C-alpha cells in the first residue's frame, strides 16, 4: 500500500501529493472564477479569504510533491523518518483563515478572533516541533500540548462562535453550523492520524497517511469553500452582537 | 555554577529551563482560570493578550528544555557555542503583545502601535542574527543594531505612550506607569546579559545566564501579567486621545 | 565584472551589498529625521510605514553583506549556487508595506488590502522555494507560480487601486499614479533578473545581478519613499470610497 513513485526518487506518496496539488489548484481558480464578478462586499470578503486557503495549500502540496517540503528526521535510535514539515507552514495560515471565515459569518468581536488565531497557531507550531522531535518522550509531550490548544479552539468554537451565530438569521446560523460540524470532525481527524501516523506510533504507512491528509485537506479546504461560497448567508446582512 | 543535568545530556541548565517551563505553565492557567468568567470586554481583551504570553513562552521553554530549542554555532575560530535561538521565536510574539497591552491601557492610535511592533520585531530578528553570527565583528554590529531599535522602543514608550496615558484616570495612569517602569528596567537587562553572556564577551556562564533569563522572563511575563490583570484600570473605561 | 572583495572571503559582490546597506541606512534616518516633527496623523502614518521599509532592507543587506544572508544550494548535478535567500525575508515585509502605502493613498477597503498582502506574500515565499530548489524543473515551476501571483498583484493594483484613487483629489491621484508606475516597472524587473540571474538560466553574473538588485531595491525603497513622503497628498484628506 503506497501509490505511485511519480518522480523516480523512491517516494510513491508523490501520487497523492500530486493529486492533492492538482485539486487545490482547480479549487483556487474555481473560487476565483466564481467570485470574479461579485459586487457584494460581504461575500467578496469571504471569497478572498477562502480563495487563499487552497491557494496556500497548493504551494505546500507542490513543495512536498517535489520533495522540497519533506525532511529526514533522525530519531534517537538512528531511525530516520520522512517528515513532511511543509504541512505546518501550510496550516499556520490556512487554519487561521478558515477560523476567520467562521468568525465573520458569526459576527464575533476582534478579541475572540485574536484568541482564535493565537491558540490555533500555537497548536500548529507545537505540532511542528513534535514532528521534528528526536525523542519519543518529546514527540508525545508536544502532541498533548498541541492537542490541549486544539481543545481550546474547539471549545470557543462550539460556544462563543455558535451562540454568537444564533443571534443571526436562520439562513446564516444554518451555514455556520454546517461548517462548524465539518470543522469539528474533519479537524479532529488530524491529531489522530498524527499519533497513529509515522510521526507517532506508526500503524499507518506514509502512503495511506499521505492519502488521508489529502482527502482530509481537500475536503477541509475545497469542500469547506464550495459549501461556504455557495450559501446565501454570505450575501449581505451585517450584524454585530457577541 | 550550573544547576542540574536533568536529561543526562550534559546540559545542567535544563534545571532552569524546566523550572522556567513549569512557571510559565502555571501562569498561563492561573490567568486562564482567573479570567474564565470575566464579562468585561476591555479586561477579557487584556486577559486574552496576556495569557498568550506565558503561553508562547511555555512552548519555547519546553523546546529549549528538550534541547530542540538550542543549536550549536561554530565561531570563526572553530569555537562552538550553544545558542538557545528559540528565545527569539519566543520574543517575536511575546514582546509585541506585551507592548500591545501597554498600548491598550494607554489608548494610543493604530500608527503608534504599528510603529511599536515593527521596531520591536526588527530588534528581535537582528538580535537573533547576532546570535547565529560566526564572526565577533558581526556579532557586535548586530547587537548595537538591535539595541538602536530597542532605544527607539523605549523612547516612544516613555513619551508617546506615557503622555497618552496621562489623559486617562489616575487609576489607569498609575497602572500604566508601574508596568512601563517594570518594562523599562526588566527589558533593558536583556541586551546587557547578552553582550556579557555566551553570545558576547562571556564573563557569565550559560548556567547563571540561563538562570537570569528565567528570572527576567518569568518576572516580565507572569509578574507583568499578575500586576496587569489585577488592576482596576483594565475594568472598563474606553478613552481615545493620543 | 564583479566589484570588490571587501571581506577577504571571495565575495566581490559585498561591494554592492555594502553600498546597498549604507544607502538603506541613510534613507531610514533621512525619513526619520524628516518626519520627526510631523503632527499630521495621515502623513506620520505614511512616514512610519515607509521608514520601516529601508529599515528592514538594511538588516537584510547587512546580513547578506556579512555572508550570513547567503546560503549554498547544491543543484541536482552537484553544481553549487550562492543563493542570497535573505532577500525574501526582506521582501516578505517590505513589499506588503509598500502596497499598504499605495492602499492608504488610494483609500481602499480592508478586503482589497488583505487580498494584496496575501497574494504578494504567496509570491515571495514561492519565489524563495524556487531559489532553494535543486532541480531546474522545480526552479522554473516556482518561477511561473510566483509570477502568476505577481500578475494578480499588478492587476488589482492597476484597476481596483487606480480607480479608487481617481475618486480623490488630483494632487492625490497624481502621486498615486507616479508610484504605481514606478512600482509596475521597477517591481517587474525582479522576476526577469531572477530567471536570467544565477537562480535561473544565468546569462548575468552574480556581480551585475547583485548590482541590479541594489539599484532596483534602493530605487524601489528610498526612491519610492522620497517621492511619497515629499508629496502633499499625504498631508490630510481622509476619503473612503472603493
Ligand atoms: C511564510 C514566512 C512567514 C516564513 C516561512 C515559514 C518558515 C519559518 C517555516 C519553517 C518550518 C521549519 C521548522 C520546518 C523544518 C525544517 C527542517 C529542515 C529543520 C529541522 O530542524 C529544526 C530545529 C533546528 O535544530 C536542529 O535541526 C538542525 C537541522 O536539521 C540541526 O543542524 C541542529 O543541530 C538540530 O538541533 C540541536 O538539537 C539536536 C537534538 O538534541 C538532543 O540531542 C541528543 C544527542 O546529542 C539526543 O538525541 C536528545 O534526545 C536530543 O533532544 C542535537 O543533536 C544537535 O547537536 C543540536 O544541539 O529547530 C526546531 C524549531 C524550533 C524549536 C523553533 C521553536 C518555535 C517557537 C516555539 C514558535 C513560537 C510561536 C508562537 C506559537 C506564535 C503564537 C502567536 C500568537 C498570535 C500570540
Ligand atoms: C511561528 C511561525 C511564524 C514560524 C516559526 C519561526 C521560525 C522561522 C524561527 C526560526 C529561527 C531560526 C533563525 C533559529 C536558528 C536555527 C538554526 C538551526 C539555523 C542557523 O542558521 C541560520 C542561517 C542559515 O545559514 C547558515 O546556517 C546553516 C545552518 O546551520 C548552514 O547550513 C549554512 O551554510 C550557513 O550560512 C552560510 O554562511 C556561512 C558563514 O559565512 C562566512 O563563512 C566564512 C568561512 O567560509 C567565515 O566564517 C565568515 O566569517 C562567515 O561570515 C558559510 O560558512 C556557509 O558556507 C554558507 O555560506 O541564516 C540566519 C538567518 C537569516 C540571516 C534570516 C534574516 C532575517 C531577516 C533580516 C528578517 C527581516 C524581518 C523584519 C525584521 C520584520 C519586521 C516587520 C515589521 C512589522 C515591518
Ligand atoms: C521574521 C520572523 C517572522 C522569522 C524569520 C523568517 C525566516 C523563517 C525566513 C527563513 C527563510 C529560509 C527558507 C531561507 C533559506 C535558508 C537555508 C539555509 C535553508 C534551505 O533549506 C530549506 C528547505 C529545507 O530542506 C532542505 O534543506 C536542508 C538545509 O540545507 C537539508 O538539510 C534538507 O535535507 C533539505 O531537504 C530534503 O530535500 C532534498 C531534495 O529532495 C530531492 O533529492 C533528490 C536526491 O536525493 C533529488 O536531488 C531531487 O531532485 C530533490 O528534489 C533531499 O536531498 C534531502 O535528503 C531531504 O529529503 O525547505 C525549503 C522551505 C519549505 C519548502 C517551506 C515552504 C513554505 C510554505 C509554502 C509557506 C506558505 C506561506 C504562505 C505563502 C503565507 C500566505 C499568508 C496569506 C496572508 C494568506
Ligand atoms: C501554474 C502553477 C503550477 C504549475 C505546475 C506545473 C507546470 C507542474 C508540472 C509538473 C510536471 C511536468 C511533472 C512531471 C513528472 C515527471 C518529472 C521528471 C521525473 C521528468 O523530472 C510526471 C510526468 C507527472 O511523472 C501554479 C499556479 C498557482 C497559482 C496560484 C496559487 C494563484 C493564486 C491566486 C490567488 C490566491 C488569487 C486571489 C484572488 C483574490 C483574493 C481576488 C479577489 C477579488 C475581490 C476584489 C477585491 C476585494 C480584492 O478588490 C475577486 C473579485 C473575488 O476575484
Ligand atoms: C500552552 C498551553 C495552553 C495554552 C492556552 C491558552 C493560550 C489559552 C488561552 C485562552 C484564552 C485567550 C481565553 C479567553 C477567554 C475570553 C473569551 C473570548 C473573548 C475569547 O470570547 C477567557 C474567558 C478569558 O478565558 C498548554 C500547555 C500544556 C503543556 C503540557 C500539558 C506539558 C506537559 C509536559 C510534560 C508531561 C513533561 C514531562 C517531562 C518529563 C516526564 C521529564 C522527565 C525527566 C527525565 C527524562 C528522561 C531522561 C527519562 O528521558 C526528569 C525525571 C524530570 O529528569
Ligand atoms: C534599522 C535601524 C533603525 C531603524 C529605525 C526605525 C525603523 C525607526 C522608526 C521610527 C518610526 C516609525 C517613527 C515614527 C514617529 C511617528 C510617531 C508615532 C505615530 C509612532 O507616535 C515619527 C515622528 C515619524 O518619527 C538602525 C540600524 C543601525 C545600524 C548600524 C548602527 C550599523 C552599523 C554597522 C557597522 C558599524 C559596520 C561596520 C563594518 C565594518 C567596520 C567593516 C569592515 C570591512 C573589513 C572587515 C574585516 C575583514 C576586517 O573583518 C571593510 C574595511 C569595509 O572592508
Ligand atoms: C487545511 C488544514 C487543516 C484544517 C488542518 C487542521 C489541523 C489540525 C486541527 C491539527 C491538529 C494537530 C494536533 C491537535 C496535535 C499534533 C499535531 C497536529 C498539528 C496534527
Ligand atoms: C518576555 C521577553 C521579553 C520582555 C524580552 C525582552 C527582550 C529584549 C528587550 C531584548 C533586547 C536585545 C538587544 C537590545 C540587543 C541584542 C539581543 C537582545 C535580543 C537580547
Ligand atoms: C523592495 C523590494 C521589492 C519592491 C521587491 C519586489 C519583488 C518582486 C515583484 C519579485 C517578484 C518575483 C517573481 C514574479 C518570480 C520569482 C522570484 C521573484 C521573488 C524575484
Amino acid at each position: 500500500q503506497a501509490g505511485f513513485d511519480l518522480l523516480n526518487d523512491g517516494r510513491p506518496e508523490t501520487l497523492w501529493l500530486g493529486i492533492g496539488t492538482l485539486l487545490m489548484l482547480i479549487g483556487t481558480f474555481y473560487f476565483i472564477a466564481r467570485g470574479w464578478g461579485v459586487t457584494d462586499k460581504e461575500a467578496r470578503e469571504y471569497y478572498a479569504i477562502t480563495i487563499l486557503v487552497p491557494g496556500i495549500a497548493s504551494a505546500a502540496y507542490l513543495a512536498m510533491f517535489f520533495g522540497i517540503g519533506v525532511t529526514e528526521v533522525e530519531l534517537a535510535s538512528g531511525t530516520v523518518l520522512d517528515i513532511y514539515y511543509a504541512r505546518y507552514a501550510d496550516w499556520l495560515f490556512t487554519t487561521p483563515l478558515l477560523l476567520l471565515d467562521l468568525a465573520l459569518l458569526a459576527k464575533v468581536d476582534r478579541v475572540t478572533i485574536g484568541t482564535l488565531i493565537g491558540v490555533d497557531a500555537l497548536m500548529i507550531v507545537t505540532g511542528l516541533i513534535g514532528a521534528l522531535s528526536k525523542t519519543p518522550l518529546a514527540r508525545y509531550t508536544w502532541w498533548l500540548f498541541s492537542t490541549i490548544a486544539f481543545l481550546f479552539v474547539l471549545y470557543y468554537l462550539l460556544t462563543s462562535l455558535r451562540s454568537a451565530a444564533a443571534k443571526r438569521s436562520e439562513e446564516v446560523r444554518s451555514t455556520f453550523n454546517t461548517l462548524t460540524a465539518l470543522v469539528a470532525v474533519l479537524w479532529t481527524a488530524y491529531p489522530i492520524l498524527w499519533i497513529v501516523g509515522t510521526e507517532g506510533a506508526g500503524v499507518v504507512g506514509l502512503g495511506i497517511e499521505t492519502l488521508a491528509f489529502m482527502v482530509l485537506d481537500v475536503t477541509a479546504k475545497v469542500g469547506f469553500g464550495f459549501v461556504l461560497l455557495r450559501s446565501r448567508a454570505i450575501l449581505g446582512e451585517t450584524e454585530a452582537p457577541e
